[PDB]
């Protein structure tokens, strides 16, 4: 169509198919493994990117260009890179991928939305819509056109490290909860066909539908361990969400760690290409996790050429290698190379990586727009943020006896009142994992609003509000305070690290609950991952709020604890009476909760 130079692949005019085809006709094998390579940032350089023809990169967790660096930082690293990709002989541009899976939260400013599993206890699908809409804007902001997310995990043990991650134990939560997708991609068109691939533009990212498959399912909640469930079961919990994600277009999928009745899912050709696939007929690209074709073997690592042959034949397209690229790509090389594994495996592989980059415009706007860096932190985008927080808080406890006047809501104008606890002024707890760090980090990590300087921005001008992290009995019972607010709870983490048998709170926390409800008349703010061992809170409590992680804007406490809005989260999880009972959901037999999924207590707005 025209010019005398004219190359089909690079005419937006043409059908994706088409610019598919053409173009996967003209490459060599090293530029097809080259697609097929995703690398850390970490290991990129310009030669690199160019020499080795490489797809794809990221950020892991914490792998920023430097710390505090500004949404125009990163568009320049993102571009740097680009620039380096679009000058190989054919100018395949990359795809950036990033773990924005609340928020764009690698990135210092960008606004921190709740965690999963209190977005679960919303019961509010558009809500996350309107979340993932705001997240493709923050990640966009960045020069970033891809996230990691939604997990649609279904938590069944919240032993489990990433059970926060979750919305749900009831996959038909999560299910509701892929609003998240359209979200960050945009909505499809009225005649989408199921499995295809989607994203609007150039103000909208690629989102991952992860980790296929049971990653939620894992014996005693042990990270990346082993799923022992029948196909039926299956196929009725861990499931179900995929096949939401194939109907709203969801552009990739990323493979669990995790292995199903002893077979690692980054080996297994029955679920990858079988099901996901020739089943669902997903037709995006499907990725490895971080070095997941290495951790196939035991140990991990120890036979790569193994790991190659067995992942690429399991189906998947693009490796997260994500350092040691030049043995991947000589590996799979030789591998074609002795028939190992056939051209028509490589050419899927790079059809449904080119499909993904040509739908969602990369050909055409291949680097970042610099009008999108104040998206980054956006009032808008915090308010949303929030609502959200708001929304997620579920109240267990409001009166120590059904005859108590209620504690909540709290009245505003006080003279003297204590705000207390080791999580009451901390945003890095209040945020929990994946901010800023992989594990989360403690203190004034970013830019957010923390329990204590929401209670400040709420109250009465002649409310003296005063802080102690850890104050004794004496102190609160000698300090005429009207009433207290206390938070308290688990210490930010992710994967193995999170991963606990126990579930009790570290001290002091719960000592502090104590000491101060013992004084004065309290609400304590309970900020976890996941339930917790909670009786002995409970006690000691006038009223109790589970808030799980809910970011960076904790005016969303506040908006509840004094009254502006009502309570109406309700528990998107089981809480257990004792750890000796887990694995316990909602729909067993022998099911003897603390609080059944579903519990909330109300409060009506003043
Ligand atoms: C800094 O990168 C590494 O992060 C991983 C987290 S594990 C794996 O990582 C993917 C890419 O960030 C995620 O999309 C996925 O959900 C995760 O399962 C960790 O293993 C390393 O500690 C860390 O260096
Ligand atoms: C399939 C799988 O990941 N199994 C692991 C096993 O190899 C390991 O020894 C055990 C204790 O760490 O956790 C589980
Ligand atoms: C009371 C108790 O034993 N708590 C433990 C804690 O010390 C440990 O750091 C964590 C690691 O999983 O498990 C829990
Ligand atoms: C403390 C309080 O006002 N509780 C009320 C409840 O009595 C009422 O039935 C409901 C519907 O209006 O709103 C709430």
């Amino acid at each position: 169509h025209h010019a005398a130079d004219y190359v089909l692949y690079k005419d937006a005019t043409k059908p994706v198919e088409d610019r598919v085809a053409d173009l996967l006709g003209r490459m060599t094998l090293a530029e097809k493994i080259g697609q097929m390579t995703q690398i850390e940032r970490l290991v990129a350089t310009p030669d690199v990117l160019r020499d080795n023809f490489i797809g794809s990169l990221l950020s892991g967790g914490g792998s920023v260009p430097r710390k505090g660096a500004t949404a125009k930082e990163w568009q320049d690293m993102v571009d740097g890179f680009q620039k380096a990709c679009m000058s190989t002989r054919l100018g395949i541009p990359m795809i950036y991928g990033i773990d924005a899976v609340h928020g764009q939260n690698n990135v210092y400013g960008a606004t921190i939305f709740p965690h999963n599993v209190g977005l679960g206890a919303t019961r509010d699908p558009y809500l996350v819509k309107r979340i993932g809409e705001a997240t493709a804007l923050e990640v966009r902001a960045t020069g970033i056109q891809y996230a990691f997310a939604p997990c649609i995990a279904v938590c069944r043990d919240p032993r489990w490290g990433r059970c926060y991650e979750s919305y749900s134990e009831d996959r038909r939560i999560v299910q509701s909860m892929t609003e998240l997708i359209p979200g960050l991609q945009g909505d499809v068109p009225k005649d989408f066909t199921s499995g295809m691939p989607f994203v609007a533009g150039k103000n909208k990212v690629a989102a991952c539908a992860k980790h296929f498959v049971g990653d939620g399912g894992t014996v005693d909640g042990i990270n990346e361990n082993n799923t022992i469930i029948n196909r039926e079961g299956l196929m009725n919990i861990h499931m179900p969400a995929y096949k939401n994600a194939m109907d709203k277009g969801v552009s990739t999928v990323m493979i669990s760690y995790s292995s199903w009745n002893g077979v690692k899912m980054h080996a297994n050709q029955d679920l990858v290409t079988g099901y996901l696939k020739d089943t669902l007929k997903f037709k995006g690209f499907v990725i490895s996790d971080w070095e997941g074709i290495d951790r196939i073997t035991t140990p991990a690592g120890s036979d790569y050429s193994y790991s190659v042959k067995a992942s690429i034949l399991a189906g998947l397209d693009m490796i997260m290698v994500p350092n040691k690229y030049q043995q991947f790509i000589s590996i799979l090389t030789g591998h074609v190379n002795g028939g190992v594994i056939p051209m028509s495996r490589i050419d899927d592989a790079v059809t449904r990586i080119l499909r993904v980059k040509f739908t969602m415009g990369l050909f055409e706007n291949p680097y970042a727009d610099p009008a999108m860096a104040e998206q980054l932190g956006k009032q808008e985008h915090r308010d949303l943020a929030r609502e959200a927080a708001r929304k997620s808080l579920v109240l267990l406890k409001n009166g120590k006896t059904s005859t108590d006047a209620p504690l909540l809501p709290l009245p505003k104008k006080a003279p003297k009142i204590l705000v207390a606890g080791s999580h009451a002024d901390n945003l890095g707890y209040q945020c929990g994992g994946w901010t800023i760090e992989a594990q989360g980090d403690t203190g004034r990590t970013t830019v957010g609003t923390t329990i204590l300087e929401a209670v400040k921005a709420a109250v009465d001008p002649s409310t003296v509000v005063v802080f102690a992290e850890n104050p004794d009995a004496e102190f609160v019972k000698s300090g005429g305070f009207s009433y207290a607010i206390v938070a308290v709870g688990e210490h930010p983490y992710t994967e193995t690290k999170g991963d606990n048998l126990n579930l009790t709170i570290p001290e002091p926390g719960l000592s502090t609950v104590q000491a101060v409800c013992g004084g004065v008349r309290c609400a304590t703010v309970l900020i976890s991952g996941r339930p917790v061992v909670v009786q002995p809170l409970l006690a000691a409590s006038d009223a109790l709020v589970a808030a799980w992680l809910p970011g960076s804007e904790g005016q969303g406490v506040t908006d509840a604890l004094f009254g502006d809005f009502g309570f109406t989260g309700r528990l998107p999880r089981t809480w257990f009476k004792s750890v000796d009972q887990l694995p316990m959901n909602v729909g067993d037999a022998h099911y003897d909760p603390l609080f059944r999924l579903g519990y909330g207590l109300t409060t009506n707005a003043t």
